């Protein structure tokens, strides 16, 4: 009863690799500090990212069901990679900074809305404890 | 480390959002089973695909530091996502299946290789003890 899904990834050349989902087609690249390329998508930005995606329609559920007028959300999102005591590398922290237009009457409900937003988010679920996620936002 | 990584991530409208790196502009929406639309990018399948880009830009680390000589790398990828005993659901688990070409000569490096790129790819260690990560490989 799983929902199963697919998607495929091969080695371009050199330090970029290619993502096919469906019809669409990503280049994905190692960055700089690893000897990748300037100006393209890296795992380092892209896996924060989606979690930051995840995690806002993780929230439009929750939105919905406390009948919150939601009317913008703009989020800044900063990922800390750094060395691990296993050696090499992980990310330390990833934050996440959400400007968020809502009527004043459903402000009340925004702490609890979050709350069970990162909660039940299935990307936040994949990385707790591993990774320091520091989500907070401010009314606009 | 520590290396800083940005994006931003806004919404759309109904279950969409716009994930923004620099210039390049991404659609990341929840897939139908959770009210999004047909034929575009999800989280269910972005981000087991940046892990699968992490694995090989990891493997690719140590194929260079270890003189193997790549000649192909293609992967699927599989990402099952069911019931989670917290309520709601999480990923259960993602595998990745690849397709390697390297000379004869290199085979015998490849398990230790592919070892050292599961055990440094920074997705799969921010994900370890929450979903079960299932790497292998054929020769090509
Ligand atoms: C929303 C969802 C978490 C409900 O889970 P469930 O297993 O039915 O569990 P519950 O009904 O207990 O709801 C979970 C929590 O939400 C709370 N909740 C649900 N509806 C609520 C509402 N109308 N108002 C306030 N709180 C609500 C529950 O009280 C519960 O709180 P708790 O964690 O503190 O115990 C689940 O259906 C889901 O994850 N759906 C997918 C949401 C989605 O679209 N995500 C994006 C995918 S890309």
């Amino acid at each position: 009863g799983m929902h199963v899904y697919e998607s495929d990834v091969s080695w371009i050349d050199d330090r970029r690799t290619e993502v096919s989902v469906g019809d669409h087609r990503i280049e994905v690249d190692s960055p700089p500090e690893f000897g990748g390329p300037e100006g393209q998508l890296y795992p380092e930005t892209l896996f924060p990212s989606v979690l930051a995606s995840c995690l806002l329609t993780t929230f439009l559920e929750f939105k919905d069901r406390m009948g919150i007028n939601l009317k913008s959300w703009n989020s800044h999102v900063t990922a800390e990679l750094g060395p691990s005591p296993e050696k090499g590398f992980k990310f330390h922290r990833i934050k996440i900074h959400v400007k968020i237009g809502v009527n004043d009457e459903d402000k009340e409900k925004i702490p609890r809305a979050m709350q069970l937003a990162e909660k039940y988010c299935f990307i936040s679920r994949a990385i707790r404890n591993n990774v320091e996620e520091i989500v907070d936002y401010e009314f606009v």
